[PDB]
């Protein structure tokens, strides 16, 4: 009894109206569950990998939106060999998992429209696979996931009426999502299957084009505001999967990472949770928190902020300070400004460290850089409860 | 001396195929390999495939007289490198590949993983398994080279040196500036030969930007110069470098439709482009062949709106006509004009980006000028495509803001 009904729309699971409070992927689902998440999304997996996902979900009392990988090689959608292989794969998945009560929904493809070409053969095949799944599995929802793409919503409406809902991946500003969906030919409910904080293309940047990263306090506000204004306020939206519930290099080690790094050499961080995790507990539970992270109000070098275009003479001492609203510990690290960025790929190497990491008991740090260049000073503020708060400041060293 | 061998040279290293010294003049992927071969390319690189997909790649390569660096897909789920179930599955798959293709004359090299170090964790278990897979391949396949591909990563070069001495070479994927590649490899613990398994033109993080943060895109003439300069200074000049795979030999949305695309778009609704080659393809023919070209693309010198350039922060009042002009070095050109919104949905821990929305309709003209108006305030980019009648297209664009 997984049903989407007109109210916009409401989702019910065996009579029980449920909002999908999700994370992208399977990192620290213990913390997701402790934070009041009830779901996670995966992109793919064979039978054995999906059984593992659904056992993890069961341990955490969470629902799964389980992805099925579709090709971006557009010519394959005319190929009966490819289509026969995919029908055999989807038959097996539907037959195996139709009675699993952790599984919520099948995701048939992720952004199939951003393939070699957006073509009717691909959309027709999504609709064929949806019919195939619904002929075997009467329990679960069937969906596809698209980019934030008016054409793709129109395509779903035209070619895939058998879908129960559409997932939309939203990167960057979210203020127009409601209007974009409302204006499209698509009638029905949706989920925001990827969303997150302010992009490095949305923020201010220094004169040398370093994007100015929000403090963890600013990021907390952005996660809560985006959730409240653009997810839970949209009556056509049934829920969402937040990113990045984990850590990955993305312009900086902290940019969209809701956890800090773990097991980086000579960096004594252990993957602590952040105010961005606090933000999601607050909006998922709708309740105030007992434990909150240190509130970072800002950060300076020689009294100047990121927006001031901080320039330091090579070989001169500079003094940093982080302002926090008192068993606190401070971890300080200088990296080069990132120069190897995802350029048609997802993965970026960690920028090179200058000198050594420092730990202090006070909110101040002084050092010296001999090499002219573009740098970033990162501070991590550790309480003794497993929270870490963050800020960084880009600066230039000059001869 | 039959098969593929890397030898110490007086300076650096050299690669021989059946005793003939051969430079690897490669493209990433399998798009328009007819044009790659016509341009002087002798190689392409793939990331994965089953036996049947690899047979198709090697048949395409044979038809074009090209060599393949064939990838084997390795996991970024780092805990799996401890799991005998994952490792026995990969050993079986790699044994089958090595046995199936050991005598193929189109295959050059196996690429054991792409950026394994950028998975969940960079760990000994992963590098030791790459070494184990390399020894397994070389136990069966005496003809081909074995490699791994890393990000542009001093730490990864040190890990290959410590854990994977059975590799013949390392592939490095290089995005952004290339001037430090030589010193980075030289300063590393890695001692052997390398290939640049991804390289391309100027990143949108490297260029000037407008006052509203729109990256200023090079003209196709500036991109031509960048591809030629990077190849000549950093690839062919590096005596430890055995060759390279250029990107993007194809088209993909990356901030703009044109940013790193060496071909323009094909079958976009109400846009009459047909995947024409560009001055960036001409650049690779010039450096691959070392010979001057019979046919060259139109040389775009610049682009204006109302006499102003991209660097001038062009601002136009809503509901007013403006006049664009594209300057071309004079030599029956056609001009295709399109206004898109400045991209706001970018790759954010993903690769794929939707095409930004079109304002109004595409225009085609016989003259190098175009007039239109935008009624909605916002950030836009005007694109021009300059078609000769030989199958080349040249490009420029200009970001502009429409204000109340």
């Amino acid at each position: 009894g997984i049903v989407i009904e007109k109210a916009g729309y409401k989702l019910s699971i065996d009579g029980r109206e449920t909002y999908i409070k999700g994370v992208g992927g399977t990192y620290r689902l213990d913390i997701a569950a402790q934070s009041g998440a009830n779901a996670f999304r995966t992109w793919g997996g064979n039978v054995e990998e999906i059984k593992k996902n659904l056992a993890l979900a069961s341990e955490h009392n969470m629902y799964v939106m389980q992805g099925i990988g579709m090709t971006k090689d557009s010519i394959r959608y005319y190929d009966d060999e490819y289509k026969n292989k995919m029908r055999e794969e989807v038959r097996l998945l539907a037959e195996t998992f139709k009675n699993d009560t952790s599984l919520l929904a099948w995701g048939i493809g992720n952004e199939i429209e951003l393939g070699n070409a957006n073509i009717a053969a691909a959309w027709n095949f999504v609709e064929e696979l949806a019919q195939l799944i619904k002929s075997i599995d009467k329990r679960h929802l069937v969906s596809t996931v698209i980019s934030y793409n008016p054409s793709a919503l129109d395509s779903v409406a035209k070619y895939a009426p058998s879908l129960d809902y559409v997932g939309i991946n939203v990167y960057g500003p979210m203020g127009e999502v409601q209007a974009v969906v409302d204006r499209s030919d698509y009638k029905g409910a949706f989920m925001i299957t990827e969303w997150g904080p302010t992009g490095w293309w949305e923020t201010a940047s220094t004169e040398w084009k370093a994007p100015i990263e929000q403090t963890s306090e600013e990021k907390r506000q952005v996660y809560e505001e985006r959730y409240t204004q653009y997810i839970s306020a949209n009556t056509r939206c049934l829920g969402s999967f937040v990113f990045l519930w984990g850590q990955k290099e993305e312009r900086t080690p902290t940019w969209f990472s809701m956890f800090v790094e773990d097991k980086v050499d000579s960096l004594p961080l252990k993957g602590e949770k952040t105010p961005m995790v606090e933000a999601m507990q607050r909006v998922w539970t709708g309740k105030e928190l007992d434990e909150t992270a240190p509130i970072v109000r800002g950060m300076t070098i020689d009294g100047k902020s990121a927006i001031d275009n901080v320039r330091i003479k090579a070989g001169t001492l500079f003094k940093a300070e982080v302002s926090v609203t008192d068993s606190l510990a401070y971890v300080w690290e200088v990296l080069k400004e990132a120069t190897v960025l995802g350029f048609g790929g997802s993965y970026e190497p960690r920028p090179e460290r200058m000198g050594d990491v420092a730990v202090s008991d006070k909110n101040v740090y002084e050092t010296m850089i001999k090499v002219p260049g573009e740098y970033r000073l990162y501070v991590y503020v550790l309480d003794n409860t497993g929270f870490v708060s963050t800020a960084n400041i880009p600066f230039q060293v000059i001869d």
